[PDB]
């Protein structure tokens, strides 16, 4: 099935590398793995379009395992000011951060999950542990972001998010993007293009407003305005991503983000931005060898099998 792991016929084991060449990039195109990723990408995008207006002060969901996952993310957050910038390209305190992360994270995910599900930790630990960038190269891109979506897809396949709402994906991904921005700045990470680091923010941000399109607080062309974008950054992912680019990049916008600029200037409806960016996702991340290279496969969540 695409939406559930067949519990408990299923077996979980340490994720392993599979994509290494061209033929293997297309084997991927017809694997249970890619179809599970795609199913969840579409589910989250759809769920979040019902949430044009999340509460920016919300701390909690009434879904237990969203709270659970927030906590593990909170624990990783405080891990940073225990691992302060060395000087220096990516900074090297990051290696230490990742090492502290890799040490404590299986413990954390055991605390987070009920007893029944503990065998799942080797696979979840890999997926969550690869969401925050590369230890050796010290960079962050769309493959790490994918692996944070892989993480939540995997909890979802275990039936941990029943009646998952748009507001629960905003909350989860919102905590996640606040940590990422925090990292990038603190440990000066390198770009691993639409955006130097991200691709889902914009699928999700444009989907938040795709159902209201004409009465959206902002139209696509309005994103070129720096201060309108400030006012909506807490409540809309698209603004949040563009507002980060404004703060970390110093050319005029057309110069440093030509692809986002060419979309703002040319796509008049949010439902169109979303679907365009979705199709780009298949090509610029799912069919891109330098990205999907480092997505590893286990036997339970995202298996290397046909059909």
């Amino acid at each position: 099935s695409l939406d559930r792991v067949d519990w408990p016929h299923a077996t979980f084991s340490t994720p392993v590398k599979r994509i290494f060449d061209t033929q293997t990039t297309l084997d991927f195109q017809s694997s249970l793995a890619i179809h599970r990723i795609k199913y969840h990408l579409h589910k989250y995008t759809t769920l979040i379009s019902h949430c044009s207006d999340p509460d920016p002060h919300a701390t909690a969901s009434s879904i237990a395992m969203v709270n659970g996952l927030m906590g593990v993310l909170d624990k990783l957050a405080h891990l940073i000011d225990e691992t302060p910038p060395l000087p220096g390209y990516g900074n090297l305190a990051c290696r230490e951060w990742h090492h502290k992360l890799d040490e404590r994270l299986p413990q954390w995910l055991q605390e987070m999950l009920p007893s029944e599900y503990h065998e799942v930790v080797p696979e979840l630990q890999y997926y969550l542990g690869n969401s925050f960038g590369s230890s050796t190269r010290l960079d962050y891109g769309t493959g790490h972001e994918l692996s944070f979506m892989a993480t939540v897809a995997a909890l979802d396949m275990l039936g941990m998010f029943p009646h998952h709402r748009g507001a629960d994906v905003f909350l989860l991904f919102n905590k996640y993007y606040t940590i990422m921005r925090r990292l990038i700045l603190t440990y000066t990470l390198e770009p691993a293009g639409l955006d130097d680091h991200f691709h889902l923010v914009y699928i999700l941000g444009s989907s938040q407003w795709q159902l209201l399109d004409a009465q959206a607080p902002l139209q696509p062309r309005e994103i070129l305005d720096k201060s309108l974008v400030r006012e909506y950054k807490d409540t809309n992912f698209y603004c949040q991503g563009i507002n980060f680019i404004n703060e970390v990049k110093m050319g005029p916008f057309e110069e440093h983000s030509p692809i986002l600029y060419d979309i703002a200037v040319t796509v008049p409806r949010w439902s169109k931005v979303c679907k365009g960016l979705l199709k780009m996702y298949s090509v610029e991340v799912e069919k891109k060898f330098p990205v999907v290279q480092h997505f590893w496969f286990g036997t339970g969540f995202f298996p290397w099998v046909n059909i």
